[PDB]
């Protein structure tokens, strides 16, 4: 009864992720060192533009590759300093050789938004391409509503 | 599984909406194909569940995502799901269930007409993969 709710529950989260792990796949096949190139810039803003509207529990799509050219959409300043190749995202990305991740939550550096983060290093190895969702939105993936006992798990 | 299929459903309308809007007399150019074809493209590798994507501008010009060859005398104008969609002026459509022209595959379509009223652009969806 309640442990079918949360299976609800566990299975509407799990599904959501893995759908954005289907943009990651599409996206770490398609960025490529050449669609990195300067002159390529608008390429990736279109295709991150057309994914975010048809995407509503998205909070963004973003892309470094190894010389930190980033492309985000929505197109927000990002801090003086930022630097994509020293966040964990990026770095886990690397560290699971092209293999998709799912971060657990942080605070974004563009709005200290609490967000959870599916991330994937390209097949080139060129660049990182991830995809934010709010916590607040959200509600294999390795987020589940367990039972807990003063928050041990039992 | 009402609500499974109602999500389902309800997230193809966040497609068709985004169409409606990029889809124009100018997109229908023969100039501008390669860019309809590419972002249907994009659309069904991201999309899984999906059967499949076309438009027609009102013209019959056609673009579906995989690109099936279509029957002999295949007309989009004289489709229901085209027709539907011009009727309901821009607001989306869900089809009954019927069999694809392309495989005779039994699907459901979500359709709507472009913002300009130049074309009307759709969404397949197996019954199978819904259930």
């Amino acid at each position: 009864s309640a442990l079918d709710n949360v299976q609800q529950i566990n299975d509407m989260i799990n599904t959501s992720i893995s759908q954005k792990e289907d943009g990651t796949a599409y996206f770490s096949d398609w960025l490529t060192k050449d669609r990195y190139k300067p002159k390529n810039q608008s390429q990736i803003t279109d295709k991150f533009t057309e994914y975010m509207k048809i995407n509503k529990d998205v909070e963004s799509i973003y892309t470094s590759d190894t010389e930190g050219h980033f492309t985000r959409y929505p197109d927000l300043q990002m801090p003086k300093g930022y630097n994509p190749i020293e966040r964990d995202w990026y770095k886990k990305a690397v560290e699971n050789k092209g293999k998709v991740v799912v971060t657990d939550p942080y605070r974004t550096a563009s709005t200290n938004t609490m967000v959870v983060t599916v991330v994937q290093q390209t097949k080139d190895g060129s660049g990182v391409v991830a995809i934010n969702m709010k916590i607040d939105e959200l509600l294999k993936s390795g987020y589940a509503f367990i039972l807990t006992k003063d928050k041990k798990v039992v």
